[PDB]
């Protein structure tokens, strides 16, 4: 209960402790993970990222293939509405975010959604997102959030912000090629000392000075309040953690409860994948199957990134993300795709988010 980390001012909103429970998909950060991270006075985020799959699909218009049809029902606005409400059941109205891929053609009618459900956040990634505003101004009080890889990208976004819309960034996550997921780094680039996120904060703060100290939170291979510590005296005003997060019990895709406390190092790679940047996953379900010649049939049912062109770089890399994550939120342990932080293999006991926000905010 006694802490000495402060809260964390975004945009309108406050938040009890400087941490975001990083937005995982899909079906990983939903209402059970979010709603409780958020009531002990952290970010919790909601993942707007196949929604269609949330209780089997239960609210999708259409199914193929036993997948949401089309992007209208992959991210399924019903689905996102009933997230929000039974995170709120538990957290009331604690700040949440949105976590929203900006790699989508439907991301405008996605952050809309997330505003209409409940969202006091928006936080996006996976490109450049130079016009959240464009969709979030019927939504005033809504923070927004860009993940940014580098200040060069910091500088480009406030400066398209500012032109078009007179308006600037609530915040930048900064995030470093240890996270899970996505990475914003060529995979050659991912070993490189000068992409450690301890030498990108520095740079991210300072080039947030030229737009008045705008908070930055530092994201990927933060374990422990020592790393929080660190990320904090290098000038960030919060962090963003989620493998830690993915070894809770309040996790919403409960197959992680089984898989962490079982994961080793050697068993996380980073891979290829239809979105176009490298992800960090367990090299087990859908990957060994397409390492012994049973991968799963690829034929774009949810359509669910722009980049991969309706099954074209899916078939090139030899799974379909959206097919492989929510067999994994379903429970399907031989053709699920499950994804990490580097950190992962250090999960041994899987514990609550109270007592993991009690380890990382005490004193
Ligand atoms: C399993 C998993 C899934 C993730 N999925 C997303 C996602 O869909 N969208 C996103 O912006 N970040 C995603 N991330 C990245 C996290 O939000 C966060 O920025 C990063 O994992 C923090 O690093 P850490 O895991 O070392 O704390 C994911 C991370 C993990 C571990
Ligand atoms: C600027 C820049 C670039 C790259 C990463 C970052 N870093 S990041 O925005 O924090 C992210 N890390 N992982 C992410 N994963 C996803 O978007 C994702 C997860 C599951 C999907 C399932 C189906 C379809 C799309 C899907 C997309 S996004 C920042
Ligand atoms: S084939 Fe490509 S666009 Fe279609 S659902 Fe799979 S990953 Fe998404």
């Amino acid at each position: 209960m006694v802490s000495t980390l402060k809260p964390l001012k975004i945009g309108k909103h406050t938040i009890k402790f400087p941490i975001f429970q990083g937005g995982m998909g899909v079906g990983i950060s939903w209402d059970e993970l979010a709603g409780n991270v958020a009531k002990e006075g952290a970010l919790g985020v909601i993942s707007a990222v196949g929604t269609g799959y949330y209780k089997n699909m239960r609210f999708v218009e259409r199914i193929v293939a036993k997948k949401p049809f089309e992007a209208l029902n992959f991210y399924s606005k019903k689905a996102l509405n009933e997230i929000f409400a039974n995170a709120r059941k538990i957290c009331g109205n604690n700040p949440l975010g949105a976590n929203i891929l900006y790699a989508i053609n439907d991301y405008g009618r996605v952050l809309r959604d997330s505003c209409e459900a409940g969202a006091n956040i928006i936080i996006t990634g996976a490109g450049l997102p130079t016009n959240m505003p464009e969709f979030a101004k019927d939504f005033s009080d809504v923070a927004l959030i860009p993940i940014i890889s580098s200040a060069k990208a910091l500088k480009i976004l406030c400066k398209r912000w500012s032109d078009r819309y007179k308006r600037i960034p609530d915040a930048f996550i900064v995030e470093g090629p240890l996270s899970g997921g996505h990475q914003g780094f060529k995979y050659e680039d991912c070993f490189k000392e000068e992409f450690r996120l301890e030498n990108l904060v520095p740079k991210v703060v300072e080039a947030s000075k030229e737009w008045g100290n705008i908070p930055i939170i530092a994201a990927g291979g933060i374990w422990d309040r020592k790393d929080i510590d660190t990320m904090l005296s290098l000038g960030a005003s919060g962090v963003q953690m989620a493998t830690r997060f993915l070894g809770t019990k309040e996790c919403d895709a409960k197959v992680y409860a089984d898989l962490l406390p079982t994961l080793k190092k050697e068993d996380i790679l980073l891979i290829k994948s239809p979105v176009g940047y490298p992800a960090r996953a367990i090299n087990t379900g859908v990957i060994k199957r397409i390492e012994e010649g049973n991968a799963p049939k690829i034929a774009c049912v949810s359509n669910c990134v722009a980049p991969c062109n309706r099954g074209e770089e899916a078939k090139k890399v030899g799974y379909c993300i959206a097919d492989g994550l929510g067999r994994s939120y379903l429970g399907n342990r031989e053709e699920g795709l499950y994804f990490t932080g580097a950190n992962g293999y250090r999960v041994d006991k899987i514990i609550s988010v109270h007592e993991l926000i009690k380890e990382l905010t005490e004193g």
